[PDB]
């Protein structure tokens, strides 16, 4: 869906800017979905990303990664199934990627990594959140 991708393109707008970087991307259907996203990316990048395993340590991007070495990864965040917090989870590691690759010298992979980022939310999240009450239960039990 392009809700999906206008999600991902916010999130990862928003976190290259909290960062200094300049980005393209508050507007629309998904305005509060894209806002209680920003807010829970940044409580968990606070409060609970620490007690988890780094996965930028199991993922070096280069022109030559290919977009299932990205899936290979993320699935480890979805080992004991799929729940909210392992979602935001998945947006704050995407934007972390973006970051470690402006970091780099490799801006031109940003849009790779969003369009990566995309593909799996579409593939193996875009069923799940379509069953267990869609962004729109997110919202009211986030807020
Ligand atoms: C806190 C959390 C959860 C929750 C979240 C992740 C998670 N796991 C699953 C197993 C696993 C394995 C290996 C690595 C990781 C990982 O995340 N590594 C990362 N590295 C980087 C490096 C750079 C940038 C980002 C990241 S993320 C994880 C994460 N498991 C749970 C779980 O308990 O099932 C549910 N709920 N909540 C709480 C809460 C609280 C508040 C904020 C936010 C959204 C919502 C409202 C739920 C988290």
């Amino acid at each position: 869906s392009q809700s999906n991708r206008e999600l991902v393109v916010d999130f990862l707008s928003y976190k290259l800017s909290q960062k200094g970087y300049s980005a393209s991307g508050g507007g629309g259907g998904m305005a509060a979905v894209k806002q209680a996203l920003r807010e829970a990316g940044d409580e968990f990048e606070l409060r609970y990303r620490r007690a988890f395993s780094d996965l930028t340590s199991q993922l070096h991007i280069t022109p030559g990664t290919a977009y299932q070495s990205f899936e290979q990864v993320v699935n480890e965040l979805f080992r004991d199934g799929v729940n909210w917090g392992r979602i935001v989870a998945f947006f704050s590691f995407g934007g972390a990627l973006c970051v470690e690759s402006v970091d780099k010298k490799m801006q031109v992979l940003v849009s790779r990594i969003a369009a990566w980022m995309a593909t799996y939310l579409n593939d193996h999240l875009e069923p799940w959140i379509q069953e267990n009450g869609g962004w729109a239960t997110f919202v009211e039990l986030y807020g």
